[PDB]
């Protein structure tokens, strides 16, 4: 057996099962030896006893059982993954040169369901040995697997090397319920938007416990289909250019360094950087207004400004303090690093916004819990513990760790004042993330994509990868919901307008609701 991986409340997520094949020996040789016949003797009345099953087509088995001149003969993969009850109906009918072989297949419960996270194990044919190609399967393939006792190994994880075997369990952080919501919902955007790429993940506000995540395009890890097209991890392995999500880390910092203040007033509409009119996202702006106000309109040259009272290099060591540019050294193979566009003042002043400047989805997580966390940025882990149920010896046990403080717990305080009014302020540009009953805030996050290999933006009508960074309870939040969808294909305008928003507010709405917090109607 190899493992099985479980959620945190030890619901099976994937397990081996036993399921058989069908095999006809077709040749009189078999039968040479013995009174009782080993072959099939009535190819026709075999054929309709046996169309019971699958593809109940007597004259497609019948065909099978003449072809050829081969001593035995499968039945492609119709013939293959017959369930116990599939298997007693036609050793019941005993009939002559038919059997069962019984094969060990990997049995995913929910099919596609965390898909990109959880993984595929593929067979071997020879063998029928599971070896994880993606996901947790592969990262755990030496505990999850029963078989060699060489030495046991963490993929890229260095460290934890421990040296009728039945495997280790793996337990992860995910909450099935949630999982749903998420999934769910997910479905919804590819059906409205059919985006390029979209994601979502709900973390514990509290801990850094990954609750749930899906993506899309995934695949289905029990059927294979789509399996080897997008091989990437979005929360851990993709990177992003991420957009007015980022601004939250550019504002705390100001906040800190002094140079940000709710209601003193800045020249918003444009800024000449290197020969470029980076203009504010309605191009003409709203004139002299208060930072605040800028903050809630999502004002690129706001963020510009502020990196200019604060400094350039003060503010590089500030994106650096909130861990962009370096791996969250989660438990995911390969983890994306990203990096900060600094190389000259265009780069710098985009990134500001939320451009040049490339990030995991799960950097994001880490930084923005900051502001919940009294200043103190967790580290996010899926995985809880790595455990064979035998000994019930723990080879390894997850907990909250944190990768850093890069501010006040008065700073944070005053970040998550400014988040409140971006979703509930009078002058609010993105009420469509607010949920009746439950209190709600975040930064909305539309930004430009690359080209690939090469060249500048994606252009379109609406070229935009769109996100939202959002937690409620506000002030006290129970969960994080980073959602992001880039270039939705249908529906483009529609996606500018509402961004992620269709898909956070059920998500949400679901997940407080699960987690039993009261609704002040």
């Amino acid at each position: 057996m190899r493992g099985k991986i479980y959620d945190r409340n030890g619901k099976v997520l994937a397990e081996d099962v036993e399921r058989y094949k069908l095999v006809a020996v077709i040749d009189k040789k078999a039968s040479a030896n013995s009174k009782k016949p080993r072959h099939v003797v009535d190819k026709k009345e075999t054929a309709k006893k046996l169309s019971t099953v699958i593809n109940m087509k007597p004259e497609e088995i019948e065909k099978r059982l003449s072809q050829k001149k081969a001593f035995q003969i499968e039945f492609g993969r119709k013939g293959t993954n017959l369930t116990y009850q599939d298997k007693l109906k036609i050793e019941k009918m005993n009939l002559p040169g038919i059997s069962l072989l019984p094969e060990t297949e990997r049995f995913y419960p929910n099919g596609n369901f965390a898909s990109h996270l959880i993984g595929r194990a593929q067979k071997n044919p020879d063998t029928g040995e599971l070896k994880g190609a993606l996901g947790v399967e592969k990262i755990f393939d030496s505990y999850l697997s029963g078989s060699k006792g060489s030495l046991r190994y963490i993929h890229d994880i260095w460290g934890y090397i421990a040296p009728p075997k039945r495997g280790d369990d793996v337990h992860l952080t995910i909450d099935s319920n949630i999982q749903v919501f998420v999934e769910e919902a997910l479905d919804g955007m590819v059906e409205r938007y059919q985006p390029k790429d979209l994601f979502a993940v709900v973390m514990d506000a509290k801990t850094g416990e990954i609750l749930a995540y899906s993506q899309r395009p995934t695949f289905n890890p029990e059927t294979g289909k789509d399996f080897g097209k997008k091989w990437a991890n979005d929360l851990y392995q993709n990177t992003y250019e991420p957009g007015s999500t980022f601004k939250s880390y550019g504002l705390a910092a100001a906040i800190q360094e002094g140079a940000f203040d709710p209601d003193k007033k800045y020249k918003s509409g444009h800024r000449d950087i290197m020969g470029s009119r980076i203009s504010d996202w309605n191009r003409v702006g709203w004139g002299e207004i208060p930072m605040s106000l800028g903050f809630t309109y999502s004002s690129n040259t706001l963020m510009m400004h502020l990196q200019d009272l604060v400094g350039a290099d003060k503010m590089k060591s500030w994106y650096e303090r909130f861990g962009f540019g370096k791996s969250t050294k989660g438990m995911f193979d390969g983890e994306a690093p990203g990096q900060i566009g600094w190389s000259n003042e265009l780069q710098q002043k985009t990134s500001s916004f939320g451009q040049s400047t490339t990030v995991t989805p799960v950097q994001m997580l880490q930084a923005q819990s900051a502001f919940f966390n009294d200043g103190n940025m967790l580290k996010p882990w899926f995985v809880n513990s790595v455990e064979n149920p035998v000994s019930k010896r723990q080879f390894y046990k997850g907990q909250k760790q944190i990768a850093g403080k890069p501010i006040t717990k008065d700073t944070a305080e005053k970040v998550e004042k400014q988040l409140d009014l971006v979703v509930n302020s009078k002058k609010s540009h993105a009420a469509n993330y607010r949920i009746d009953g439950y209190e709600v805030e975040g930064k909305t996050g539309t930004a430009q994509v690359a080209a690939p290999n090469g060249g500048g933006y994606v252009k379109g009508p609406n070229p935009y990868f769109v996100s939202f960074m959002g937690d409620a309870p506000k002030k006290n939040p129970k969960v994080i919901v980073y959602a992001g969808m880039s270039l939705a294909q249908k529906n483009d305008q529609e996606a500018y307008e509402l961004g992620v928003s269709k898909a956070f507010k059920p998500i949400m709405e679901n997940t407080l609701k699960y987690l039993n917090v009261g609704k002040s109607k």
